[PDB]
Order: C-alpha cells, then sequence, then structure tokens
C-alpha cells in the first residue's frame, strides 16, 4: 500500500 | 527517496497547490468499456493520395445515467474519429461546420503551412460553410491531435468536446516491434476533466476561471469510469492531455513499470523506463505497458495522484518475447545559424495579467520574424513564481528540440522532437527551433484559458531570397 | 384593413416561423429604472474626462435569485453618457469582465477602427485603453454596446448597452423637455428569456435567425411604471433587442410627436399614433398628457402587450408648442465621378451574407474617398416570407433618399445610421465619411451580424 503526494 | 517527488517537474509548482485547485472525485457512474474512437474511413485513398471529410457537429452523448449531455465532436457527437495521416502522402481534407458558432480546425503539431492550413486564429469557418485544405506531411511518425482554435474562445469549444487524436505513420516506425493493432493493443488515452451540472450538462461559463478551468470528474476518450480489456501481453497507450489546465500524474496502483517510446513530435531516441509520468496540457506520451505478471481476472488500475482513472481487465494472452531496441530513432539535430541571435520569449503574469513579452495577443500585430530553413535558439522563460504554475509553451508549425532547463539537462523523456514543453515557475528552457514552411504561426501557453486571455503572440516566417 | 405602421405588414416579425410572442410577466410592477448620468472625472468647457468600466454583477429583475448581468459602470446596461459637440472628449475604457470585449459608439462620427470600437479594437480583462475624440455632429441619441466579432449578440444579451446623449447649441435653444429623469427619459426596449433561478442563457435560446425572449425589459426593468410630473414628456426610444421589432402605441391612441431619429433632429415634427422601430433605430418623441388628471394611468404598448405604465400626477400647464422647423438638413451634393454603390443583403439563417460573402477580419470589401457623398443602393434580397433587415454603417450619418423609387417614410428626412429594409426592397442612401479609417457595414439583427452578414469599407484622403 502506497499513497501519492 | 521519501522526501522526493516521483515526477520530473518542480513539486511546489504542481496544480494541486493552486489556490482554486479542484480535486478529482470518483464518479458513481457505472463502469463501462473505454470508448475507442473508430478510425475515420477516407472518402477515397490511393498510395499517393488520401481524401477525408471532417465535420464539426453538435449532438448528445450518454455520459452519466439520466439525461444525455450536449456535446460537440468531429464526425461524431463527442471528441472525434481518429485520423490517420502518412508521411509523404498527399492529403486532401474537406472541413465542414454544422455547429451554431464559427470554429477553426487546428492540427496541433502538424508541420503544415499557416495561417490557413495550420487552422489557427486566422482560419475561421462559419456555420453551414465548407473549406478545403491540401498538404503533405514531412515529419516523423508520432501522435498529433485536432482541436478548435478560434481566438477566442478555444477553451469553450474544447470544453464542448472538439478534440480528436491524429496518428501519423511513417516507414521507420512500421519496422519497429510495437503494438499497432488499433483498438486492441494500441489505444488513445485522451485525458480530460469536466464538471457536470443539473441534467448532466456542461457549462463552461459557470465554471470559468482565468487561471484555468478544471472539473472534478475525469473523462477518458469521452467515457466516465472506463475499463479496458487487455487481450495481449504488451499494450501501447497514446496519452494526450486534452484538459484545459489539469496536469496528470500517471502511475499504476502498484507502480507497474512502463516504457515511453515517443513524445509530441517523434519517437524518443531511446526507450525510457518509468513508474511515474507527469503530463502538462497538450503533451503526448506513447508508452508500452507489459501486463505479463498478472493472471486472468486481475484488474490493474491506472491512477492520477490518488484518484483511479482507467481499469485494465486482464484476460488470457499469448506470451510476448519481443524486446525494444536500444535505439528507436535517430535525432538529426540541425546546426544553429550563427547569424541569428538568441530569441528571448517571456511568459508572464497570472489571471487577467497573462501576457508574452509585455503584451497581449492582437490579431493584426506580428510580434516576431524568423527565416525558414534556419535553426535558432529560443530561450523561453516562465516569469511567475512563488505561487506559480507550470506553463506548457507551444509553437505552431514546428517540432523543436529541448536543449536545456535552467542551464541543466532536459528531462529524460525530452530528447526527441516536441511541440509543447512545460516551463516551471522561474525557469528558462532553451529550445532549438526551425520552421520549414512560410506563413504566420502563433506561440502561446497551452493552459487554454491563458490562450484566450491573450498569452499568445505570432511569428512570421519568410524565405530570404 | 390597413396597418398603422410604415413597414410592410407581411414582413413583420410576428409572421416569422419561429416567432416568440411577448408575454406579460407576473413580476410585480415597480418604478422604471432610470440609469443615472455618468459623472465625469473632470469637466471644463473645452474638455471632458470619463471612465467607462465593463463589469459583471447581479441585478434583481424577478423575485427570488438575482440575475447575473453585465453593464457599464453598473450591474446591468449602463449610466447615460453625455457628450457635447466640439468638446474634446477623453475616455478610459476599462474591462473587468471575464472575457474580452469592445466599446462601440454606435452613431458616433469618430475614426476607425480603434476609437470606433468595432471588431478590431479588443480590450482584454483587466486591461485599460484610452481614446480621445471630438464629435462634430448634431445633437441626437446614440448608444454604446459591445462589438467583438463574434459574439456581439451574446454580450449585448448579458446586458452591455448604454444610452449616449449628444448635446449641441441648436437643440438647447429649442423648447423641449430636457430634465433627465423627470421629463426626459431613456426607453431602452429589450426582451429576455428567464431560465431557472432567473438566469439568462444565450446559448440555450440561440437561433441563427435572431434571438428573442417572451419578457419585455425596459431599462433593465420588468413591468415598469413611470411617475409623470409634467404635461410634456420626452421619451428617447432605443431598440436594443437582438431581433425584435417594437410597434409602439398608447391606450386611447394618444398622439405623440417624433422630434429626432438616429443622427439628428427631424427637419420638421411628425405626429404619430403608432410607431415601429427595428434593431438599433432610435426615435425621440414628445408625449402630451394635457387631457389627463391626477391618478390617470396611460399604458405604452407594443402590439397588444403593455410595456410601460405612465402614472399621471398634478402638473403645471405647459403651453409650449414645437416650431414648424426643428432642424435644417443640409444635404451634400453627390460626387458625379463616383458610381452608384450596390450593397445586397442576402440569405437567412446560416446562409446570411453581403454581396455573396461572409465577413472576414482580413478583407476590405469596399473603399470610398472621405469628404465625398455617394449613393448607396441597399437591397434586402430575402424572398417572401422574409424579415425587415436594419442596415447599419459605422462612422457616418447618412440621408435617406428613396424606398423602391418612392418617398422615404415620414420620419426618415433627418440623419440616420440604421434603416429598416423590407423584403425585396432597395433603399437609396446618401453616404459621406468625414474621417479616414476602416468601418463595418452590416445588418443589426445581432445574430446575423455574428453570422457574418457584415462587410468593411476603407475610407482614405484623395
Ligand atoms: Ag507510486
Ligand atoms: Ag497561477
Ligand atoms: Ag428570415
Ligand atoms: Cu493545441
Ligand atoms: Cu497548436
Ligand atoms: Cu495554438
Ligand atoms: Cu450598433
Ligand atoms: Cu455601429
Ligand atoms: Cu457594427
Ligand atoms: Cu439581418
Amino acid at each position: 500500500s502506497h499513497h501519492h503526494h
């Protein structure tokens, strides 16, 4: 799981 | 690499920092197959000549459940049928306008004559009227596009749906190992956003903002909540930022790699590997995605930032052992004319203050001249800072090369021919610019609201004899 | 069996296929809005200095939400601008709209194409421009409106129009009502269609043959009444509609006297019971309420639709009477070296054109030497059923010589800048340009203007 910004 | 952005552009200048930024929101609309604009069938075609009719028209399109949205399009109700051109092929196009407003037919990135064939501000076509144009492209294979370009309002007409992808084929690109089965393993991905109001209608005037118009709903090839059925291992996506102002920060949910093979004006010299790609207005990027690690039934989603855009449903496919060459295309860089000086172009201002070289566009005034056949250094500066935006600088009737960014190397994907380049706040980029044909050509910011707000000038090219 | 108007009844808008009848709104009656006089920045006898700002705002027209409108130094329409013959006039044009516009002084003898403020004189949002001119023309009513090419129609619809009064010595010596807002009022005649939340939507109502809505709007007012406190009232009628014709008469068929048209006082006063105005025509009339008493109400109509209620109050008797001669019209001699110019307006809908072609920003269609009067034969070629087309020419005030080889209408012996040409009809005009420049000529059904029923002429010094 990785989020962007 | 945790304190760093994954994109090449300056992170403080990103649109999401803008005072009036409009975040994208996922729509509740149903999932449906990505609309793939069909190829426009020529009226007639030989090996030497091709004949087309392009008709701008008003209609309705089911986009959201309920009432149909009023839209404009080319040979269809929204966007347009994809138009194939060939290098060296004599092309004959009949332009027809069945809109209730006058319009223009601009072939963005097409090295054609101006100001008429180029179809910018000086090529109006009234309701009911037809025009004829003729040209032969002497340019590499690449992805271009067509859109309305009255001065003004280009913004309004693009919002009412007037854009279509134009594919340019050549012999060199045909010989490379690339997905090329249009609709199956090679697809347009026209990236736009809209705001739907009551009755699922658009209203450019209500949403107007002088620093760029942006809606919360993404729309890909005129589709809300699209999915695409993958039936091959490798897929080619022809990305086009057809938005008024929004930037797209593209990446798969799981950081699946993809290889960029082409930009605005040509194949890249070498393939460039990406997990994250940012595109400013009017930029094109052609990428190969390899889905070889996924199983049948899997669904891989393409994101902008944290918002899902396009879902890839993975079916069974034959293995693909093909592999891209180290080199895709030979970039023959012209020598600079020593006689010519450095041209300085300064994009300046925000909102209503937007200008170039201290002045707003005027239809009648020629701002600059340059000889044909002779290459010149253009230093192009985005003047605004602090609160700043990345300004996509575009020049009609040419394909330039990017030499430097603030004295430093251009971005990894900028070593080919481009017609639009994102200039960061405070930045000077150096282009190498040569015009082949005589005529009047504009250059401008491609945030379309800036274009309409006068952030535009025109250059006259002449034969020195 | 006979129409009371001068024009050809078959060609009246009300026979058009897509005719929209006016309907009286249910909105409450309210005082007629009288746009205030624009206060100058500075004024001497020799110079006047004005700031004109195109701005976007909101106006209460119907109950509920405010309508989103444009205006000049106000939210809708504009403050009345007073110019004086022979006074050096300095105007700052300022655009605080969200799109580019133009400042056209319809009927002003000024230079073009910049001061004139036509297609070629854009002003971008946030920008300013400076113009300087001196009017050398007789007293009359003109107006200001937007004129981008296109869309003039859209911007006029948004509300960009304002009355311009040109004063002079001769008119000042005449016995006319002249107390602006008490016995001398603008009557700007428009129509609109109100959509949800009382908003306008030009694109929704668009029609290439002319845009009309069912709700009359007088000086940016719905269902107006005006309090009369004098025996004599001067009305300055302006047809500021996109397409619609006004067929004006009072209850009781109360007479009224026309004293002026587009470009000048009429040579002689002309008594009417019924008067028809096409787009951009102006007519100044004197109404006499001598027969009426306190509390009497006198309705101004178009066709059978009430527009404006005059409420009579007690007034001082006014026993002035208009001279037999208001104004001396000195007709120039036609230069015999010059040919007869033939201008043909043709087509309907998206086929509208002039002399077989649509307007092009780049193309000069005509030339004429300044200081030299020339016959223009202007033909409306539209087969019956057709429209009355109001032909307009920038930067001049012409004289009307004939209609189909016959006398012009009784109110057409003065100077005019707009003339209603009937289907099939050829009118001969006498046209002289004083100043050099580039000037448009076109139909003033505004949608036809935008649809390219427009050409341009260059005037030069010999
Ligand atoms: Ag990522
Ligand atoms: Ag900004
Ligand atoms: Ag008609
Ligand atoms: Cu473009
Ligand atoms: Cu372009
Ligand atoms: Cu352009
Ligand atoms: Cu006018
Ligand atoms: Cu005019
Ligand atoms: Cu005009
Ligand atoms: Cu007309």
